[PDB]
DNA sequence: CTCTCCCTT
């Protein structure tokens, strides 16, 4: 056992504090309560039965509206707008089957629609079922509901089916995501919304009562909110027998979803697109020649495919597929070549270059932008060169989209991005290295990772509609076709990979009680080990009680929008009166950095933070000095100006700032703040006291600690609370400072890649954790008198303060344990004020002098 | 001294 500093009170200090803790110890409507109350008392059934009463609205039509849609439908059919609109309509394949759709809803509960782009399920299946509805003169029954992966996704969809329909957004079409909407009319509507969006209604609506039709689209992707929706409507249906689903999915394991559900009726609908042609490693090296110099394994995998295919390839192309190197990215100027060949042969057309990571891009780019070789030098001036990356600024202009300037062709350079998210149209033409970036978990050593693999072959397939958008392409795949065949179907589903505390604790308030017999359930069941692991945490930070069952502040952490630990921060942020920093550190955790990384820039974004961190050694903090330097920007109407010299995404910032605005009206709502202004002034007091800032940030991220003992930028020996060694990701503000006002850090995400990295980091003091922390006990060592935290770091202290702050830790702790039951604000002058600046008090007395 | 990607009435 080893100590550390000095953590002992002043007598003047230590007494006061017990002058207010004795102040809040003479202490003597809530309908929080009974909520709470009731949601424990009742069983499944009578869960089932009283959210049939509440959500009743569908139980009624408006016949006088049936007969005015049914007579407007008909009318505006003869008229010139549609009648080419629904002749163009019936150009897509979906439209051949409009017929045998509708009657295998109307005969089954379940259906699956499996069909590729361009065949229209997604915009014409919705409007083929309303449309019936409409005519059959039920159109006020009909409320239809349909969810995307995506939020991009969930917007144009719904203007292009709102286009097609001769009317504005938000009349039958409409579309709802996170904190933004244009909603449909109330009834005979199509609502297009993120997955996520329809999992928070259902806290409301468990049985899905206020929708007629629900539709979900591509859950192929296995979306970590598919997967759960899908269980869940395993349970739901049952008792929603008038209920319809319609299950959409690319053809990918499309079988898996027909199986889930026992072996309900499925469509395969044809695609449109142009025909794409698929060339491999051997096809490539076969066309363009290119040569190579500066385990096996991997000789085992292609010296039975040389040989079946002998004699269709040279033997020099034969003899190249050997090389450990000419399957992926392995040698870049292999790619850089491809490149120039397909813009020396080849028509005109867009490159599209997969590359795994962000090393990988630039790597290409430094090539062709500043190019060795002499071909390259050639054709330099005539590419137009894009990186797109979800840390550059390239995917938020207009650049890339757009067609190049006349007699350059353009090329990009892609990360995973522009298989999905990113759509761009000119691409005629697209390069597969195979290689990725993928995050791993070992549940055993409790480390993620983010390692270099080879895609799968759901991921190859998509890489090649990508090229199919305009013309006739070509798919290169820089990787054999004897490759292709260890390659997985799919990516791991994603419920496989994610920690699973924000879930268990949200299916609670569905009175989803035992999480391992429903989540086994699903297509793909998790580890039954990530469960309790994630139990476990949910007991730690005192949501769930040591049987298991949801605690008053559990209640609340599982109504908001993040992850449990950082839902109460913003709790402990609106009884501190921290609320505006505090929202800024949480909601950038659960959303990502403002900052770009655009190529080259990286040591000068380095400094920028280092700026905004205003010395302040803490990552979230320099987040929040970020939003009040951007507040002042667009109070100065400076805001392009500023974004630009600190390469900041506006588009990012005004997300945070929304997700910040959405924090507080639900905390005001919650009756925890006087007001919904994140800005307001009562709700924020203590905002300025950093030593307070860095005591809510450990309060959230406990228990991620680090302890840093070395000296030199400078050398850090550095390890967690585990003791594996770790470093400041070199991102992170802290990397390579010296001189830190303490040697103990909170963090949000470890992750080891060439090293163990900590992502992301808050420097708090010895005095913060001990009080908001757990494992606090005192003792004597050798002579010495400690306090620790944890068992596992154990500081000096005196006994008048041991005394006082674990007589401090069980005041807080009733107080946390009342205020959740009985929701209040801290009134300023009444009794619970009193601990609150006791806390204020001694936190203090680590201020920077 | 480095950064695969979605997203939550």
């Amino acid at each position: 056992i080893r100590l550390g500093c000095n953590v002992s009170a002043p007598s003047g200090v230590l007494e006061r504090v017990k002058e207010l803790m004795e102040d809040y110890s003479r202490a003597p409507d809530a309908k929080f309560q009974q909520q709470f109350r009731h949601l424990l008392s009742v069983n499944f059934e009578e869960f089932v039965a009283e959210t049939k009463e509440r959500n009743a609205d569908l139980d009624w039509v408006n016949p006088k509206l049936d007969e005015r849609l049914q007579l407007e439908l008909g009318q505006r059919q003869l008229e010139e707008n549609a009648k080419k609109r629904l002749e163009a309509r019936k150009k897509l394949p979906t439209m051949k089957y409009a017929d045998d759709i509708i009657q295998a809803v109307r005969e089954n509960q379940v259906i699956l629609i499996v069909g590729s782009t361009g065949c229209g399920k997604t915009t014409q299946v919705p409007q083929i079922l309303l449309d019936d509805a409409i005519s059959r003169g039920c159109a006020s029954s009909c409320r239809i509901i349909c969810t995307q992966p995506r939020r991009i996704s969930a917007i144009a969809i719904a203007e292009w089916v709102s286009y097609e329909r001769c009317e504005s957004l938000g009349n039958s079409v409409g579309y709802q995501i996170r904190l933004e909407s244009r909603k449909a009319r109330e009834r005979a509507s199509i609502t297009y919304c993120t997955t996520g969006v329809l999992l928070q209604q259902l806290q409301s609506d468990p049985l899905m009562h206020n929708l007629s039709v629900l539709i979900l689209d591509e859950i192929h992707e296995r979306s970590v909110e598919t997967d759960l929706l899908m269980g869940l409507l395993k349970v739901i249906l049952p008792h929603r027998p008038d209920l319809k689903v319609i299950l959409m999915s690319a053809t990918v394991r499309e079988q898996d979803f027909c199986d889930y559900f026992n072996n309900c009726p499925m469509f395969r609908i044809e695609g449109v697109m142009f025909p794409v042609k698929m060339l491999y490693l051997e096809d490539v090296l076969s066309k363009t020649n290119y040569e190579f110099q500066k385990r096996m394994k991997h000789e085992a995998m292609i010296e039975p495919y040389l040989r079946r295919i002998r004699n269709s390839y040279d033997s020099r192309v034969l003899d190249k597929l050997r090389l450990p190197e000419s399957e992926g990215c392995e040698d870049i100027d292999f790619i850089a070549d491809l490149v120039y060949y397909i813009c020396e042969n080849e028509p005109e057309g867009a490159i599209l270059v997969f590359l795994p990571g962000y090393d990988k891009i630039s790597q290409l780019y430094n090539i062709l932008d500043k190019p060795k070789t002499s071909k390259g030098q050639r054709w330099r001036d005539h590419m137009a060169v894009f990186p797109l990356h979800s840390l550059m600024q390239s995917g938020e202009q207009q650049a890339v989209f757009r067609r190049p300037p006349a007699g350059q062709r353009k090329v990009i350079i892609s990360t995973i991005i522009a298989e999905t998210s990113v759509t761009i149209d000119d691409v005629v033409y697209v390069i597969n290295s195979g290689r990725t970036k993928a995050t791993n978990y070992d549940i055993e050593t409790n480390i993620q990772s983010l390692d270099e693999v080879w895609v799968t072959k759901a991921n190859t397939q998509q890489r090649r509609g990508r090229a199919g958008r305009v013309r006739p392409g070509i798919c290169y795949n820089l990787f054999s076709r004897a490759r292709e065949d260890r390659m997985d179907d799919i990516p791991t589903p994603e419920i496989l990979r994610s920690k699973l505390e924000s879930i268990i604790l949200s299916l609670k308030l569905l009175h989803i009680d035992d999480p391992y017999r429903f989540l086994q359930t699903l297509i793909n069941a998790p580890n039954p080990e990530a469960i309790k692991m994630g139990v476990e945490l949910l007991k730690r930070i005192e949501a769930l009680d040591q049987t298991g069952t949801l605690t008053p502040l559990g209640m609340h952490l599982a109504k908001l929008p993040i992850d449990p630990q950082m839902g109460k921060m913003i709790l402990m942020s609106a009884l501190f009166c921290c609320l505006d920093p505090i929202t800024s550190a949480a909601a950038a955790l659960s959303f990502k950095s403002p900052f770009y990384s655009p190529l080259g820039k990286e040591s000068r974004v380095d400094e920028i933070k280092r700026r905004m961190a205003r010395n302040m050694r803490s990552d979230h903090l320099m987040v929040h000095n970020t939003i009040i330097a951007y507040r002042d920007s667009r109070y100065s109407h400076a805001e392009r100006d500023f974004c630009y010299k600190n390469f900041l995404s506006s588009m990012t910032l005004q997300q945070l700032e929304r997700m910040k605005n959405q924090f507080s009206e639900l905390l005001y709502n919650y009756k925890f703040l006087a007001s919904s202004n994140c800005k307001d002034a009562a709700s924020n007091k203590n905002s300025e006291k950093i030593p307070l800032l860095r005591a809510i940030i450990g309060a959230g991220l406990y228990p991620n600690m680090a302890h840093l003992r070395k000296s030199r930028r400078a050398i850090h020996t550095m390890a967690t609370d585990d003791g594996r060694r770790v470093n400041f990701h070199p991102s992170s503000v802290n990397s390579g400072e010296s001189g830190f006002d303490s040697a103990y850090f909170v963090y949000f995400q470890r992750q080891k890649s060439t090293d163990l990295f900590l992502l992301d980091s808050t420097m708090v003091f010895p005095m913060a954790l001990i009080i908001f922390g757990d494992g606090v006990e005192a003792g004597v060592t050798q002579n010495t008198p400690y306090l620790c935290v944890a068992k596992t770091y154990y500081f000096k202290c005196n006994r008048e303060t041991a005394d006082v702050v674990i007589q401090l830790r069980s005041n807080l702790e009733k107080l946390l344990l009342k205020k959740a039951l009985y929701p209040a604000p801290i009134e300023e002058n009444g009794y619970e004020k009193q601990l609150i600046k006791a806390i204020e008090l001694l936190l203090s007395l680590d201020e920077r002098l």
